[PDB]
């Protein structure tokens, strides 16, 4: 469907239509270039119209993933490579120059084509930009930036697993321990990271995939339950207690709490030896 | 130094430890089998101890991108994946039906290679397992587990962005445009996964990347900038408005507001043809 433009760790899609001159719209927020095509259509008789789908949006593809370090507020990676892109979009296309408009956070990357690559820039525009980088109140605008992330981001989710777990009953050393941030800065953004991937791609997903009664009574002499002597209320053991209560499975005590392994591996050890030892 | 098992879709990292009949730890919310090395320890005189980074953990990785659905809650593909995945470990490492553990989303992991993959286990337990699906009261957990991520990945998102735009001074016509709910359950998914992925990984870096007003009177004859009729009062105008008072660069009204593009595409276009048709 869309056309394709192969890059240096990614599949570039975009839309073209038209005839004359090559004009390159750079999409903001939205990230993509279906966006601008009913501006397109208006623009069709006077120039050739490309409308992006930068790289990390809509059907382009990255072919690697992206830097560890793309995740740092101060990053440059990710503004410089769309800019790359558009310069090479350009070079792909057409032998002249070519126009270029980008809006928003799409109008940054324009910028960054003109620093980067002005010999592909005939005339640009930045329709509304954000970037507050040369401004007298930069500071105020850069921190209202960072504090909007942090809110969304890592505080929403630190006051979402507390209240959670108190809702389950998990236990303080659980709730600690699960919860702990790492000792690193590189530690800590690979732990927010797996975290939100945990939440959005294995929470819902797996505590109710499909698992019936009638799966633990078929090989019921094959399975132990256990639960850790140090989460007793936690909502955990009230599943292994229903499954008892079905089943007839054995419940075998274990030291420790949802983390019993880690907190009390001595123990945690005796245990399974007396099971399977 | 951890093992490896090139599987399909994965490299699938484990660490191994000890002497003995195998037995294969699953992990839960942190994904990976650093967390059983101080269990391994008091147990490698008596099993050969395999603790696994699941193939979305750790030192394990994907060879090819989860599957598009994979963000549907009723997603059961990952679950499913993982369960193949410890199938297959446990068929390379014995001849012979083998013993596994898993906790929390962990033991889920387990009871799906009970459920399909039978032939492998020897003996399994199922530590503080968190799956709700066959409880009596099943709908209740579930509905709080959807609530819960639904706070943290969308509420958190929605009640931000609010007053993010206030803050801004945001056209009410764009702020409805760039938070409007799409119309498909799966539309919303990848909305607000664009968005998040947003504020993660470009607000913050591209309105502070490293652009000088003297990165723009080089080619000022080259530049336009674009204010909305329809977004008067916002940030991005005051931007403008900073980058004219210093540079002379010239700033053109258009119509609508910052996604003035696609509001009035047709008197976008005619300003646009106006500057350089
Ligand atoms: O704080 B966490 O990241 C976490 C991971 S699993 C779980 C279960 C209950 C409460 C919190 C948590
Ligand atoms: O609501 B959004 O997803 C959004 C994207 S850019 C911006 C700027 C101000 C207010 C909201 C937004
Ligand atoms: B355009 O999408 C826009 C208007 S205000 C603002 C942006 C982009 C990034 C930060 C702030
Ligand atoms: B184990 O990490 C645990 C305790 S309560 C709960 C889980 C995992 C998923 C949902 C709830
Ligand atoms: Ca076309
Ligand atoms: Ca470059
Ligand atoms: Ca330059």
């Amino acid at each position: 469907g869309m056309e394709t433009l192969e890059l240096q760790g990614a599949k570039l899609r975009y839309h073209q239509v038209g005839q004359g001159p090559v004009l390159i719209f750079i999409p903001g927020a939205n990230g993509t270039g279906d966006i601008f095509l009913p501006l397109a259509e208006q623009l069709k008789d006077h120039f050739t119209v490309v409308a992006v789908d930068r790289r990390d949006y809509g059907e382009s593809e990255l072919t690697e993933p992206l830097p560890d370090s793309a995740s740092n507020p101060d990053s440059d990676y990710r503004v410089k490579r769309d800019a790359q892109d558009i310069a090479e979009l350009a070079k792909s296309l057409s032998d002249e120059p070519v126009y270029i408009l980008g809006s928003s956070s799409g109008s940054i990357v324009a910028m960054h084509v003109l620093k980067d690559y002005p010999e592909v820039v005939k005339k640009i525009a930045f329709h509304e930009p954000p970037i507050n980088t040369f401004l007298p109140d930069s500071t105020y605008w850069k921190d209202k930036n960072d504090d909007i992330v942090h809110q969304i981001l890592t505080e929403g989710l630190e006051k979402g697993m507390k209240t959670f777990g108190e809702t389950l009953n998990i236990a303080p050393i659980d709730a600690k321990m699960m919860s702990q941030p790492a000792d690193t800065e590189e530690g800590r953004i690979e732990q927010y990271k797996r975290t939100m991937f945990w939440l959005e791609f294995e929470i819902r997903q797996y505590t109710h995939s499909n698992i019936t009664l009638d799966d633990f009574t078929k090989y019921s002499d094959k399975i132990t339950l256990l639960n850790g002597t140090d989460s007793r209320g936690s909502f955990p053991q009230d599943v292994n207690f229903y499954i008892n209560k079905e089943t007839g499975i054995p419940i075998v005590d274990i030291p420790g709490g949802h983390l019993g392994y880690i907190q009390k591996p001595e123990g945690f050890a005796d245990v399974l030896l007396n099971m399977w030892g």
